[PDB]
């Protein structure tokens, strides 16, 4: 396959729960724009990290027998790699917080410069 182009966006896959606000209904975050020429310098394996158990092919991230829970984050889940927060939180912010501690060109790690679109 070959990466899509820089207006590719990342959303929460449909079913997507929210945390509540207290006892209220919580919100879905804004949705992530991602480029892929921006990480041109980055295997693509690295990220789409069961390319070769895959065939080549490259499977969404939230495919079902992979990240594929609905459920969202709290205190009993919280370490739980099959949540869709914990699959992209750790992929995205680890990376671009360790290139900025190394005063290197980077991408966001702040919620709001990262969830962009909505
Ligand atoms: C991390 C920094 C990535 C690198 C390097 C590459 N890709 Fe990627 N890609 C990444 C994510 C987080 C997503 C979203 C997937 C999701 O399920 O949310 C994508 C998306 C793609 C897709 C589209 C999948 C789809 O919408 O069906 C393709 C085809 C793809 N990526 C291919 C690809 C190639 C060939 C790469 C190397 C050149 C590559 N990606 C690098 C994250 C990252
Ligand atoms: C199924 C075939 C998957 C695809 C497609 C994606 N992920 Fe995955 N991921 C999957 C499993 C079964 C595991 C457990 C560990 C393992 O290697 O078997 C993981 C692990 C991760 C992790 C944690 C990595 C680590 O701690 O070393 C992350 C951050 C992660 N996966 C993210 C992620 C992303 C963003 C994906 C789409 C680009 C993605 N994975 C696809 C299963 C599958
Ligand atoms: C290293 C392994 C990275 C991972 C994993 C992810 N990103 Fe990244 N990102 C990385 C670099 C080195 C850069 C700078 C590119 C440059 O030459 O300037 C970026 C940049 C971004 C950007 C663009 C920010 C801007 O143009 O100002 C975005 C929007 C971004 N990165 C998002 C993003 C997402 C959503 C990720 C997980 C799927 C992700 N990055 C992973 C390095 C790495
Ligand atoms: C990219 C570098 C990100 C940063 C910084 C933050 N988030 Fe994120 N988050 C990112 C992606 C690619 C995804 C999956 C796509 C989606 O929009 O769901 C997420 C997911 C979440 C979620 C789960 C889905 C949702 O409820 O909308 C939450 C609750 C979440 N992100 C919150 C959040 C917070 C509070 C952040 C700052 C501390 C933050 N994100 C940063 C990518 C990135």
């Amino acid at each position: 396959a070959d990466a899509p182009g820089d207006d590719y966006v990342i959303s929460a896959p449909e079913g997507m729960k929210a945390k509540p606000k207290g006892d209220k209904p919580g919100a879905l975050q804004k949705t992530v724009p991602f480029p892929h020429s921006k990480h041109a310098t980055v295997e693509c394996a690295q990220c789409h990290h069961t390319l070769e158990a895959d065939g080549g092919a490259v499977k969404k991230c939230t495919t079902s027998g992979c990240h594929d829970s609905l459920e969202f984050r709290d205190k009993a889940n919280a370490k739980d790699i099959k949540l869709v927060e914990n699959a992209y939180h750790t992929q995205c912010i680890d990376c671009h917080k360790a290139l900025k501690k190394d005063k290197k060109p980077t991408g966001p790690t702040a919620c709001g410069k990262c969830h962009t679109t909505n």
